[PDB]
DNA sequence: AAAGAT
DNA sequence: ATCTT
DNA sequence: AAAGAT
DNA sequence: ATCTT
């Protein structure tokens, strides 16, 4: 399906390749920054090649935002059915070793979600599907060399800053968590768990609906949450109570 | 001097080579997406190894920061003045047509400059200089070859998303706006004016001190502000008036 | 975590 | 870190 | 703008 | 878009 083999084009590519730099049309490379708003931007372009691949393989449209800061990276359909959309959003996270807990910050509880047609490309409701393909590495630290430039015949000799780098595919509502992944910002904040866990879908929600009443009715703050609910074992009272 | 052999290497290197993508170990090549989140991702990347080149010609020491989310981008300063240091942050906006007036989210004007060690690499006391580099673009609607990967004998025919990136360098009080460049992130707006305003410095602080003086008693509100000052103006006169 | 930083 | 409305 | 989105 | 305190 779609699915399996996006899954598995986005293991392998992540396997056979490695991102070492940016380069000119002129063949002058420059290495890569170390932080998270560098490596974010290098998985999303590097993802871009292979989801489209698989997109047409299996007959769907790709469709990038023509507007900025406008969800999802990736909007895939077939003419032949509008209305059942697939949303494909790139996530990045780090981890200071290897193997432990790691968490998303997942959009926005309080754009499209609650309205259908804000910073989305198509309205809410026309999307049958939204995934995450979420991104793990493990932070390294820059050396001097990589403040210097280099040629297309020194390109093993770069230095990256990230080792590591592991890619999953997952439901949004799966890998969902019940704590804001930020808070002027208010983002969804995914579970804080293993890698497996993601690639396998431990979640919390029961179901896509019980994720969006969630979020939906989450207050932006810390004392307006304080006697409605925190956490969904609270907002399973409170949906037990009357929604009070 | 450092800072003009700078900005003559920052203008030589953009007119001589033109970013086309992210190059991995392989040599496969992944082109470059048309968000301002990709460009500024590219340009400072692009700038790193200028910066830390004529720092070293002029003997200084070149620091970029430990920790995510900590200004500047640079940090440079000479081993036998340490307290005389200079910071370098890039900054990136865009423009729908070639010309026409640019604006720049200069950083945030609740975090260092209103206490000396927060986001701030070294204490805000130590340094003597903030220079912004700032790039600017023309977008480009990406094409659909935008989604194949290329290999390194067609760097030429990748397709760009942008066109005409100008480049300067400036005093950060000399561009500095008084009009927030963000609500949520606090951030200082530039001036809101031409590239050749900001390379020529026709900003609208009489001083580096005014331009202090101004985002450190800036409300954060516009209902807050309505008290004391939404404006330039209105601050000279909250000035004259007593600080009230 | 929040809440507020790049 | 910067953009949209 | 201001305020709040990626 | 994600991270630090
Ligand atoms: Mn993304
Ligand atoms: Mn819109
Ligand atoms: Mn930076
Ligand atoms: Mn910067
Ligand atoms: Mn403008
Ligand atoms: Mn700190």
């Amino acid at each position: 399906s779609l699915r399996s083999d996006l899954i598995n084009a986005l293991y392998d590519e992540n396997q056979k390749y490695d991102v070492c730099g940016i380069i000119s049309a002129e063949g002058k490379i420059y290495p890569l920054g170390s932080d998270t708003a560098v490596l974010s931007t290098i998985f999303e372009l590097f993802s871009r090649p292979i989801i489209n691949k698989i997109a047409e393989k299996h007959g769907y449209i790709v469709e990038e935002p023509k507007q900025q800061n406008h969800y999802p990276d990736f909007t895939l359909y077939k003419p032949s059915e509008p209305n059942k959309k697939i949303a494909i959003d790139i996530k990045t996270t780090y981890t200071n070793k290897e193997n432990e807990k790691i968490k998303f910050t997942l959009g926005g509880y309080t754009s499209f979600i609650r309205n259908n047609t804000k910073n989305i490309v198509y309205p809410f409701d026309q999307y049958i599907a939204h995934w995450i393909i979420g991104y793990v590495y493990t932070r390294v630290a820059t050396r001097k060399s990589s403040l210097k430039t280099y040629n297309i015949n020194e390109l093993n000799e770069i230095p990256k800053p990230y080792k590591g780098v592991k890619v999953f595919l997952q439901d949004k509502w799966v890998i969902a968590g019940d704590l804001a992944g930020s808070g002027n910002t208010t983002n969804i904040g995914s579970i804080h768990a293993h890698y497996k866990d993601f690639v396998e879908g431990k979640g919390i929600f029961d179901s896509e609906d019980e994720f969006l009443d969630y979020w939906r009715n989450y207050e932006r703050t810390s004392q307006l949450r304080n006697d409605k609910y925190n956490n969904i074992s609270e907002y399973r009272n409170w949906i037990y109570r009357g929604r009070k």
